[PDB]
DNA sequence: ATTCTATGTGTTTACCAAGCGCTG
DNA sequence: CAGCGCTTGGTAAACACATAGAAT
DNA sequence: CAGCGCTTGGTAAACACATAGAA
């Protein structure tokens, strides 16, 4: 029924250790003096645990959470702040970058002092989660007390997440299988959950009841994933670059035409992970395959 | 009658073996747990069977399917999601990339958790949607935002077809239309296609027109070859313009690096037309190379044109 | 000006006419609408007249529309759902000018003959699939590279218009004179066609100017000499070159010896932006064989030497 | 909420023909013709619409006149199946723009929809399923001739009787769990103005009096003292209407008076006197509207126990 | 909430002349010429406006650019007194309609008022008292030449030194009742970016860390440990800016990169990188913006402990 | 209901630089 | 071996198109 | 004394002017 298995306690939250230290310090300090938290902002690549952390913060402060969104919302944002906002409650605006300039101009004046345009608003904390903080206007971006950045997870944390999701769903999986699924993940929790669900479907169709390590490996091979998590399309991109063009500078148009691919999807979907993993370089004369790409595909380095 | 005859079941779908070997597993697993399929994205070059596969998936699941177009639809998408969604029904959007960047933000909270953020009036309220499936087919996945592209549970790529699969498609279309055709004629039409099902159907229709005008009743191999030669297609599907491009490259410029503007002006052709209409298939077949110093004709071009290698 | 009404009156595109005749006959025999057609080529070759001729041959109606005319998808929906009957032909000139949002509304309209529209304007908005009659779309464009690949793959028949031989331009000029009441001879028409650049509209323009010159000269029949004098007055060589192209060739032959000159050096010598010399003057010179592009520079061919009355190398 | 036509209280004359029309429509497997229901306010035309829809076995689309021009297309194209029923309460309040968009959809079942929106864009004609439309207006005058011309069946809602009002009071008492005798409900219905809302309100007030009195059953007499304490006659006039008649008869001799002088005498707003109290003084034969003023009829003299003029 | 010019923290260069202008205007019993305050955002121009108003002894009317065209007329008519100060924060956001209504009120103290609400109607010229208008903006570019020409005094706000930021931190600590030493406040001010809000926020974070540690006094070592736990460098660069510099220098060799490639390498939004992290990397000499991409200067190499190019 | 203004986004265009061959 | 010429590729800066929020 | 002529007075029904509202 539910596949987005969100943890509810900060102890169930897994991977953001250096963020968790500061968050625990701030939350203990705010609870010690019976004072509401400062305004908080979360940003990072998609799928890393912004909304989950907002809900966990709401639970840990022990108050209610009022969830809204930027696309959902100028004259509207002045209503939720007073109509259904209690003292100490948290207002969570997910995807806050989409919020209008006029709507933003009616939000930060109510952030420094809890009054609008007098009407006394109760003590409240604003939590904003977005992928593009650069779209938030400087006046609104300057009244955020805490600004935090979400980092990529290590394979062990991804394995822990896979095991927890398996236990909640009711699937018997081994430590090594979860480690393999986490290793093949792209440092992202959502990718790990998706890969685990695909392996679960493969095992269920095959009739297996326990996902042993070899069963996980064969399921991932059927999915078409390397030891680095590369799909078939990424491997084909690297192979075309190495063979058809000698691995030297190519360019976006030439490489896209050779691969029967759109240049935009080659540049904004497939390339970033190869660049992160060190299998590709964006030389000013074009794209270049690194020695790691040569050795990963079983080719003699130049 | 109809010219876009689509298969209805996964058995009639012809040549996506690698994709089907996993799609069958996913559908069987979804049916076993009595749960709808996780969200799906189909992408690839035009003419390979994305919309047909979406309809086939809808038929296989047994649930209804609602068709939407990406260019058709920011706040509207909330209305379409809320008004006309039933538990298990598949929602299908073609050209999902054409959705504005503001209109996918509304799809963000309704794909991982099935609850929407809407404002009434009062204040903000949360509308809980039924457990549905969204299928999106697009040729440019790089125009879909990263969060939405991450919300998709299953992402698949449509690859090209072998000549035998194109021949099977031609035979199926012929038996559906009411035209008799030989195995070898269908194989020739498939070989002259550019690995695309739409191209194969179009070539078959042109050959049928030629044979019907000529008065022939059964399209044999010889009649098919005559019709294809009348169209002006080689054994690799090259037209006359492609042969002209290769001949001018080999003869006038010596086959070496030339460039785009020079080669286009030597042809009295627009360079954009040359690079976007004729060049990609020549590159795919191996008859042309985009070297850093210009366009170069490969040895395959020399052998195909019947010219001595340099 | 004057439009032919049948495929026999259409002057001089033989391979296209041979390909098109069988398609038209087959469509007529099967009592079915014709496949979608795309006509592309350089301007002035007769795309719109071919569309009208095809519409007359099929015996159906023709609705003419322009690419920039359709600003919004609502206009396209109104045209497709109301103005068109079963088997009618809708002609869009300069398809590549269509906006991509409106260009992508045509994929279902041409493949499935259904159109997806959102109506309701608020919380009551919902999607409808307007059914469409089995119409036919003919599209004319000069820049096929600006048409999206899914759209270009949906055209059943795609054809290219070629330049006219001087004899065909002479036949067109003679037809225009006969339909206009003039008494031009064959040699004058052939000369007017030769000075043309393989285009019909320029041939008609030149014939009309020669007619004006001859009429004010008092002659009742346009002889070859009168046509030559009128064309020289208009400023055209025996190959149709203007004065600017002629002086470009003169400068290249003299100031640089006719050898590899390069684009920048020649442009500076001629005091021209090398974005006008390359795309307005060079293409026709290369077409006529008067100029050659070399990895070292621009080379004037021997035919340019002979045409300009200069000694051979 | 009644469901079948036999559960409806007291529209016997209308129900007799409604049964025939509905049976004939069902036998042909064809949607019923468009229906218009006239009647004074307070008689329950929406309940009759619901009963008709249930009898036909078809869903509803309820909408009032002043609801939102273009929303008519939305409501017609969103949730209308084959033979669906659309009920437009207060159909004389529709705007002229919204009125000149419905009769195409009544005579031909085709609606023109604005598709481009925004600036002056084009429209498309769209086909709708065959449907029946029920209209309910209390002011037939504001219904234009073209709008009235497209309605196949036109019927009138008449005032109830003391017995049907008594049945309604019994139904309400049974729903609320209050014990009431037949004659008490008959008295309550008699003192109502042939309207269901008035009968229910009177029953609730009598219930309050009886409950305060600590009585477990409401009999005839207890209803009588409750209605006497409410200040009501055997005809339904309050103390204010009796005061109006007595002022008209005694102070002015019953002759023509005029709105301003009578209102000044009664210390009441002239509009309040004209639009709240007078309409039931008329319709009972107790008052007249002469061009020279307001006159009291002989029925007013008889009712108040005064000697005739 | 500072009140007088002596209580203001650190605009020594501006205060030295502002005191003279205020004294000269006060001695003449005449309001001072309209003043325009330039400066980067976050430096506190509204506090200086309040201080100026208090020193002149007149009332202040706070207004912003997008306040509501006719609201300017109201604020100029009703709430202006002889010598009153009208402060318009964010004055380059003022609409052109309100733009071509304020310059007659600055050069002649007369304004036209629309009297016929509704249709076009007519206007009447009205006389205003002699007042001073104080404008504040961060972007001088959007100030048109006619608007800039009518300001008698134009002055610039500049970034504070670490010592002035330390004084502000001490004032905030005293207001909040937290004991902090001289050197700790100096370190907090040094690790800020010449802005008061940054210093206050850093002080609050150090306060949270010290309170969790259960320390009654924030000394120097506690401040240094807290600011190290925040990933702050001696220049105030966070971990993300140092990572940007490291990626630019190591992965790309420091040469031109471009926004898209660098953002892809950092897994960041290009607009986020350009508008939130780059501006302080510049202005410190650690980054350059070439037409061929972004380049790391020698200061970046020296700062990160890397060998020079 | 139309007009106008803004902002955010998709698409195109104009430098600028680097590299390979010829050169004389 | 030191200009001259052509050819590719990427980076930033313009356009042009929409929506939405505005007043009239 | 029984029409004819005038003079007053009140009652209801029209106008005409505003606002507000809505797209
Ligand atoms: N520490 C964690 N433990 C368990 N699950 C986690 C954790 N962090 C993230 N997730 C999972 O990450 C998934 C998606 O991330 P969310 O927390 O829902 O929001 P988000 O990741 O910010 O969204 P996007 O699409 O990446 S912008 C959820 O299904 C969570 O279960
Ligand atoms: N596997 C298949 N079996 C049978 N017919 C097929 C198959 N794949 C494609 N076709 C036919 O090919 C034609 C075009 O295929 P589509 O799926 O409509 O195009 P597409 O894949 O959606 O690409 P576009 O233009 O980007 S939407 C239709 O007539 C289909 O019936
Ligand atoms: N004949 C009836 N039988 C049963 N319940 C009725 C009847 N008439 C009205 N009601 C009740 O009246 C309520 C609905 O209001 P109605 O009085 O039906 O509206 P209406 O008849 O249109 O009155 P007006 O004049 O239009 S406000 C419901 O509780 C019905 O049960
Ligand atoms: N120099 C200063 N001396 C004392 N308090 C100051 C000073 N600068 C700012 N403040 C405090 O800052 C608060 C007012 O906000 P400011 O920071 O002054 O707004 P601002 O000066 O306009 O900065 P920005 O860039 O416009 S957001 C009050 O609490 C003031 O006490
Ligand atoms: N084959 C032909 N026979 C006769 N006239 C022609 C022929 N081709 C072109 N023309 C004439 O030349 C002109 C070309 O313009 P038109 O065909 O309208 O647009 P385009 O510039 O796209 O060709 C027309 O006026 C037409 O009369
Ligand atoms: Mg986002
Ligand atoms: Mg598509
Ligand atoms: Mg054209
Ligand atoms: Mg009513
Ligand atoms: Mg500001």
């Amino acid at each position: 029924e539910d596949l987005a298995l969100r943890p509810k306690t900060l102890d169930e939250y897994i991977g953001q250790e250096r963020l968790k230290q500061k968050l625990r310090v701030y939350l203990e300090a705010a609870k010690a003096r019976k004072e509401p938290l400062e305004h908080l902002l979360l940003f990072g690549p998609p799928g890393l645990g912004k909304t989950t952390l907002a809900h966990v913060i709401a639970h840990e402060l022990g108050v209610n959470l009022r969830v809204t969104s930027g696309p959902a919302i100028p004259g509207d944002l002045a209503a939720i702040l007073a109509n259904s906002l209690e003292e100490g409650d948290i207002l969570f605006i997910d995807e806050i970058h989409r919020l209008s300039r006029q709507a933003e101009e009616h939000l930060y004046p109510a952030m420094e002092d809890f009054v609008m345009d007098r009407l006394e608003l109760p003590r409240f904390t604003l939590i904003g989660a977005t992928t593009r903080p650069g779209l938030i206007t400087a006046p609104l971006l300057s009244r955020f007390g805490i600004v935090e950045h979400l980092e990529y997870y290590t394979p062990e944390e991804l394995a822990q997440g896979v095991m927890r999701d398996a236990r909640l769903l009711g699937v018997r999986i081994t430590e090594e299988a979860a480690l393999e699924i986490g290793r093949r993940s792209r440092g992202t929790m959502r990718v790990a959950k998706r890969l685990f669900r695909r392996v679960r479907d493969f095992a269920q169709v095959a009739g297996e009841e326990v996902i042993t390590r070899e069963r996980a490996l064969e399921a991932l091979a059927a999915l078409g994933l390397d030891e680095l998590g590369l799909e078939k399309r990424d491997r084909e991109i690297l192979e075309v670059l190495i063979l058809r063009f000698g691995g030297g500078p190519v360019g976006l148009a030439t490489l896209a035409t050779a691969l029967s691919e759109d240049p935009g999807t080659l540049e904004e979907v497939h390339e970033p992970y190869l660049i992160r993993q060190g299998l590709l370089k964006r030389t000013p004369r074009g794209r270049v395959a690194t020695e790691l790409a040569y050795r990963h595909l079983g080719y003699p380095p130049p």
